[PDB]
């Protein structure tokens, strides 16, 4: 179905088809976040929102980066690295984030949530990609843990 | 309707809310824009696929700064600078870019077309924000000369 | 009166006296606005205070930039760029900046007013060179719209 | 007759002829402007003669960069940007700078004409594209202030 | 008068409340003093403009740095830095420096005249603070001698 | 006792001796502060975490350095420069930090009484070296004004 | 015992208790080891002193960002990162470092064994890790890694 | 047999021995992937030449620094790190790059038939370690992810 | 003819007449020669225009070098460096660059043909130098290489 | 035999093709070179491996540098600049660098003997050039006084 | 006698003069030093000239840039800073330094006879200068506290 | 006499010790012409001082650069590189430079003076050194070039 014509060498063709297919959602997850962490900036207001620019503006440039190389790491498997928004919002199995122009205390505790659906995707992509292929498991993990600390940030100023 | 309770001094409340309909309208086609060059940077093969990474490169990172200019424009205005897709998608008046692993050729001819819609939409804003607000204008036309620019480089390849 | 000996091709130079004490006045709000900056930076406490800091860097350094280009526009068309402290408090026309040590809602709200006194000084000035020359039209309308954006940084903060 | 077989989108083939024909005579005068700086550069000579290196070395790296974005124009409009120094010395409106090796006041007098010349030249050809594309009106008033203000320091030099 | 209502640890309310009045009108002359370096740069014209530029571009920039490090050390001594131009009109012991647009000579000149007041000024409250507090006197003493520097520059000039 | 071998040039041996002791509670006090400043941006949370870091961060790098410089010295002078933490811990003359997970003014409150004995030492310190040796005194004297400008961000934080 | 409140989404609160005790003991031993560097640089004499300069300098930096990181995973998890030296003493499992002033022999053998209790805890924990979160056992690996190569250069010296 | 006298701590010698052995011959096939990639850098022609320089550039510099970090690895086991070309010649298992001056297509296509040797050599490898020692297991398999995305470069080319 | 009054010392001043006529010609040939690049550089066109354009860039700087170089060279000579455009047709013993808009193989062919003509005119003015002065020669042979390595990247091109 | 097709402009082809062979030996030379000192840098150990590791670094660098640039004359004259290992021991013309893991003195007299014969060999290369082609021998003149002086920092360290 | 015609504001001329006297001989002992180091530097063999080489690198630096320091402060005050080497020969009240060729105990067992020398001398201007003008004074006594420094990395090579 | 017991290889050395003498002494020049610039860099007054700055800052840092290479071209031959002032006064064969404090036409009229010297000098020892050795002979052709450029533009100054 996802099976591609041809793969990385050392992995059968059905099993990438599958990785592939994880991979795909990841990447739909990633690019969704990016994308609400830059509305997020754009539409924080309140005492907080500077702190929330020099929070957010470091983990736009890193999650866009997440994104290229789980794209990258897609094409070399033989597929896809589905990037547009149509597809993006047909395929995805949460909702658009919804808060609008708002103070740091609301957005914040959306993107926790968002961030929490993200980080269990993650993991559940990590077991999946180490029983077929240890490079992507790495890369996913190592993506993992840097998605589990940019929420801890944003938890961090819920605190008390 | 999109009416702001307050605007920035010298604009009137139902201008502003005018022009920041026109701007929203334009941060979607920017967002799309993005999406789509780095859809095309990741799913384009064969001889040409380096020479179309070199062009794509500088251009995605420009089209993100031009969202990130207009974004604090609606807000500076008054409004919400909506960022998230599944609004993209409600609102948008084009269809989903729609080539896979291709050809540069196939890219390059697909992606010369979104370039025509995006330039003429940033053309009819020049025009409605120099009726309104020449600070918002001269913003915009500085953003249409360099997507022409953008386009010119997309077609000159397909050129002969 | 202001009328230059000489001035930039194409202009004439009854026109350039004109220009020239447009530009002389804003050119006193940009030095007078850049001094209460650095005097907010310099006298903000309380639990904001960092936030302020890291807003205000910024728009202090390209203030002073600001200044320099319009004075460098001063000395291109004929005219002196006054820049000495008696001058600009004998020739404008706005108080002191009068907040000493305090919170930063406290300057933030006095800083929105100082704002809103620049902005409108600024779109009066860009229609008046608008029909004396382009050139100059140009550098204040890109200088007014950088100074609304700092603005609305400043009003953010006070949002809710 | 310079009309070209496409253009960039919104203006008329027609129209982009003329426009093409407009800026192919202002890259002439710019291709001529900074060989004129750089030939000022080598033979100035005399007790002034580092003031005027340090003057003229950012004058001709922005003349440089000034020249590829109007080539860049022209092409993205369906022209040929043409940059050999044979069709220069056909199709220019002035003569050859005729200074050789001299002290700064010889050579800064001249080059003071010579700025006359083109910024004379360049504020017509706003005027022209003004009426034909706000993106290349915008483009060549930003460099028309530039030149002014290049100008204004080879005047402040002889002033006294 | 000035006495704060706590200070640095280890210095008594009342001396620090004098130290607060000597660091004020040293402030005072920072300020004048850098915004006089600006109005020179702006406003020198004839053959010698440009090494003028060039030397005080950098004292303009240390000059704005002295008044930063003396306003941080006024608000940790307990004062208010005041840094707006109405309150150093009123509380200043010289005069506008009075030179419009002229040659070199006669604004190196002048602002010879300037700095001996600087550097005296600075030189009286070494000695006052060398009495309350070693840390600021050091503070103090760096800048002086960056001061008598500048002025060695100027002077160096007019010499012959 | 802590009488050196040899010493610098021009001291005597028993005096570097003295001032042996008093530089190694000093570097005590400077490592037990950046252990302790370290310690406050792990543990530091609520909604002024972020104003928190961006404090202490630079903090942390230049008390490391003050650190570096004082070690040098006591060792230049023919003393060990003790660096262990069970010898710190033996030889320290106040108790370990003691705010755990907390929001920022429960740890800049502390911090700033870390901070009054941090500057007391210095203060001391100073003193006793300006008897033995300007150099070294010159050293302390600019470590001691940073410290007591970090102090005062501290401070400034708590105000109101 | 440990337990925290919440922890990172996907680990049980239990397992993430025993994971921050085994943290919080790698943070003790990676903080004493960037102490115990910084004294050896400061206390090397004779001959090899340089060489234990250039091997030691990027250790210390690199020593100093592994304890961030595992701080940072204390805390995303829930914990406290304890980084003060009262805890650490009271806490650690390995005495003081014991060489004062020495030459690099001394040093770099005493450097060794120390190395080598940090690696084998780090193995240690690196098993403990893998049992609870694949991402903080990545993390530990990394830093086992760079850890076991700085053993290498400090033992290279020593072979022969 | 390369058992060696002493190896990392937690590893034991005869273990350490058969890693070596492992890491010795990915060292050969490492070194002899940059002196290839060089080859065909320099003897590529054709209209490709330019995209192919472009690509093999960053592979170089990489893969040279992927060598230096196993060669370290297995000084660090106790190791000799054999760089030399007759060792490599003798102990390799695989033939000259044969391809000289030739176009892209002829290069790439060999290329890709290299990597697939070196990509499988290194997923043995990584199995290899994985028995004996995390750490480099986990350098391992970093290295075989960047690999595969050079070869997936190099066959995205030839794709169509 | 081209003797000049004084000249570098140990060189007489009929030879450096000499050397003055043939630098004055090489002068040329470099001026044009980045012209004739930079027009290429605008008026490619095609599917390699791209890889054009990344060869053409760093030629461009490099020529203008060289331009610089060999002009300063004839100034310390005691010649002219004639750098306009008038002259420069006048004089040249080459027609224009002919090729306007065009693919890539259609500008290479005839920027090899250029590079023919530049390259042996420099070999000829080496041999020439060589006779009077070595460091004129040394810079000539320099610059030889350099352009005929330009040439060689251009016929690589259309090798095949 | 190694006569090319055709080769730069002023060159006869079977010079080039003599010329070409003295520059495929050279290149041998270099790779072996390159190779050889990362062997060192890799297995030096003992008390003086940190100072052969900085001596090495940059002659590594500057080494592959300097085989690009006699490869690109290669491939610019028309030859094939080989540089796999197989052809490099069939054409080499010494033996493999035979020290394993081993001290500095060790290393670096064997390097010494190493650098002897690639200096001998540039020397004798310099001479065949010089009487083909003076842009060559210009090369190799540069690159053999640098080879010279990092044999002499070898030997400096082996003096006594 | 060297009484200035004029110096520094707030400083006698008679007293400028004699610290004029004590500069000078401090601005000839640190040429005398640069131009030792760098001697040291060139001609130091055996197994520790790389360390050598490390440790007198920014040594070499630092001292000319002292030397620039006191110059222009010489400069200031209305003397001739006197930087020919006849002139110091002649003024000196030490020796040359009198190793040649030799290994780095032999020159850093002289160099630190040197470093003795300057220090001491710096020691008693830092005197002479505390009691005619503070600016200076400071100037000094930073510099004296660098050069112990270096003095000190010296000695601690020779220590055992 | 200065015959060295070893020397690179393929040279000769008793004619190696005729080399080290002639560069012995261009050794000496360089030094003497760098403390001489710095000289004239500090004493020169008057309204083109910052003229003379801006020129000799640039030629002061290549000098010592240039001195630095003879220097170590010295000792890998085998000779002394003397450095110190002592010897270059007792071996020189000019003057001490004579201008004390002065204007710029005074200082750079005696600075062409030393730089006739100097470049006559090195056009001496080229000669020389290229009947021993083409390595040494390039070195000095490269500095020859570059003092003439620096005396071109010592000389451009003083030209009408």
């Amino acid at each position: 179905d996802l099976t591609p014509k041809y793969t990385v060498p050392g992995i059968e063709r059905e099993a990438a088809g599958r990785l592939i297919g994880v991979l795909r959602l990841r990447l739909h997850a990633l690019n969704d976040l990016h994308l609400t962490l830059k509305h997020v900036h754009w539409n924080v207001v309140g005492p907080h929102f500077i702190a929330v620019h020099e929070m957010i503006d470091p983990q736009v440039d890193q999650v866009r980066d997440m994104a290229d190389d789980v794209a990258e790491r897609i094409a070399a498997l033989g597929g896809v690295a589905q990037g547009t928004p149509g597809a993006l919002v047909a395929e995805r199995k949460w909702d658009d984030y919804s808060i609008g122009r708002a103070d740091a205390i609301a957005h914040l505790g959306a993107l926790d949530v968002v961030y929490t659906g993200v980080v269990e995707g993650m993991r559940a992509a990590v077991e999946e990609a180490g029983k077929i292929d240890p490079a992507t498991e790495d890369l996913l993990i190592g993506q993992l843990r840097d998605l589990e600390q940019f929420q801890w940030f944003v938890r961090a100023h819920l605190e008390s």
